[PDB]
């Protein structure tokens, strides 16, 4: 029915959490839409960042959360649409998508309408901090349902 | 629909890895249940341990995982039937189920056609015996879904 996918530097932090606040409305309102994540850069971690899912278990979340992901070419072919959390992240996403895909690529926010354009670092951050990143990427995320729940007439 | 909860020390390990295989099985089998993990023991941990995680993929398991909760009194009430791994989780879990639920309570190797019927911890041993423990955590699956078949 459409396939997401959204990609950050570790897949650690800030696509998981978008994965997981993405799945959950998607579910609230029976969308036939699914849902990843995946890094850019690779790493020796199994699971995302302890940090990053306590964030989101405080707002009511209770995730079934997917093992750490790189982003693969396969994605570029598989995924109707993919999302960066940072431009740093949709730099290096450009290094290596095919020219026939560049168009599925799109920062996250982009569809927010707010003063946020990209989703900044939270890597060994204060839970504080957390608490704000969580919620422009929950913004973000319900921009993104709403406007897919248009698209379809 | 249907509960089931399983329970170990940390649930860091056992449980997790209970959890996924069940999964894994009521989906191989199509059927109308879904499966918790929980610990006994308080932990401030949020992920199972890695050497856990892997074992399953090693066996060709998507372990995407519910992080780690230690078990609440609503879990007694919320799930159908609740498994200890060892009889020392057996021990924790009788000292605070109501009386009239103690008729959830089983160990999870129940309707394994094994010997001894605990399973031993992984903590925090080598991956050979964690991969040992996923097989004897993955036989206690295959006895339970051929039962809930039927348990009815």
């Amino acid at each position: 029915g459409l396939s997401v996918l959204v990609v950050c530097t570790g897949n650690l932090c800030r696509s998981p959490m978008a994965e997981i606040i993405l799945r959950d409305k998607i579910r609230q309102k029976r969308l036939n839409i699914q849902v990843r994540s995946a890094g850019t850069l690779k790493t020796g971690k199994t699971m995302p960042d302890d940090k990053a899912l306590q964030a989101l278990q405080d707002y009511g979340y209770h995730p079934m959360v997917n093992p750490v992901q790189q982003v693969t070419q396969q994605d570029f072919i598989e995924h109707d649409f993919i999302y960066a959390m940072d431009r740093t992240n949709l730099a290096d996403l450009l290094d290596i998508c095919p020219a026939e895909h560049k168009n599925k690529l799109a920062l996250f926010l982009s569809k927010a309408n707010r003063q946020e354009k990209e989703v900044p670092d939270p890597y060994r951050r204060s839970s504080e901090f957390f608490q704000r990143t969580a919620l422009l990427i929950e913004s973000g995320a319900v921009a993104l349902v709403d406007s897919w729940q248009e698209q379809g007439i």
